C-alpha cells in the first residue's frame, strides 16, 4: 500500500504534513510519495523546482516520504492519469491511494476519465474543518462507485497555501505553519 499525494505544494505546509501522516495512519500505507504538480491547467505560481525542493526540505526528516519529479519532468500541465501510470510502473508491488485537497480532486475527475483513474487507485481527498460538499458532479459522481472515493477532515488543513502565500507577501510570519526550513526557503528565495 503506497499513499501518492498531489500536488501544488506552493508552499508546502503543516497541513499538508499532517494530512500525509494522517491518511497513512488511515489505510496503513507503508509510504508516501509526494508529487508537486507540473505546470498549471490555466495560463500565477511558483517555479515547479521551487516547489519540489521545499516539500523535499518539508519531507526529508521523514522515512516514510519521499518526494517525486514524475510530473515535474513530464513538462507541460499533466494528467492525473499518467502519474499514477508513471507510479505503478514503479511501484508494481503496491496498491496506489492518490490523495489531495478536495478542491484539486474536483478538479481531476472533472476533466479526465474518471472511470479509467479508480481502476488504477483509491481516492482519498482531504478536507479543511468546515467543508461543504458544493461541486454537483461529484455529489452525482458519488452514487457511481465502497471504498473507491473517500473523504477525510484534516483539522490542520485549516493552515493554506493562499494563507502562507498572503503573509509572506505582507511580511507577517510564516513560523509554526510550516517546518522552519520552508519558511527559510521562502524568505531566502523571496517567492511572495
Amino acid at each position: 500500500r503506497l499513499g501518492v499525494m498531489g500536488g501544488t505544494f506552493d508552499p508546502i505546509h503543516y497541513g499538508h504534513l499532517v494530512a500525509a501522516s494522517e491518511v497513512a495512519d488511515l489505510f496503513d500505507l507503508d509510504e508516501v510519495v509526494f508529487v508537486p504538480s507540473g505546470q498549471p491547467w490555466q495560463k500565477q505560481v511558483s517555479a515547479a523546482e521551487h516547489r519540489y525542493l521545499m516539500t523535499v526540505i518539508a519531507t526529508a526528516s521523514n522515512p516514510r516520504f519521499s518526494v517525486s519529479r514524475v510530473d515535474i519532468d513530464r513538462g507541460g500541465p499533466t494528467y492525473t492519469k499518467d502519474t499514477l501510470a508513471d507510479l505503478h510502473a514503479l511501484h508494481p508491488d503496491s496498491e496506489l491511494y492518490f490523495t489531495t485537497g478536495a478542491d484539486a480532486l474536483a478538479s481531476i475527475m472533472s476533466w479526465q476519465g474518471w472511470e479509467e483513474l479508480f481502476e488504477l487507485a483509491r481516492f482519498v481527498g482531504v478536507s479543511r474543518p468546515g467543508y461543504e460538499l458544493r461541486n454537483e458532479h461529484i455529489t452525482s459522481l458519488l452514487g457511481q462507485l465502497k471504498d473507491a472515493l473517500t473523504l477525510v477532515e484534516i483539522p490542520a488543513l485549516a493552515i493554506s497555501s493562499t494563507d502562507c502565500r498572503q503573509r509572506a507577501e505582507q511580511s507577517r510570519p510564516l513560523w509554526y505553519l510550516m517546518p522552519d526550513g520552508v519558511v527559510q526557503y521562502v524568505s531566502k528565495c523571496r517567492l511572495y
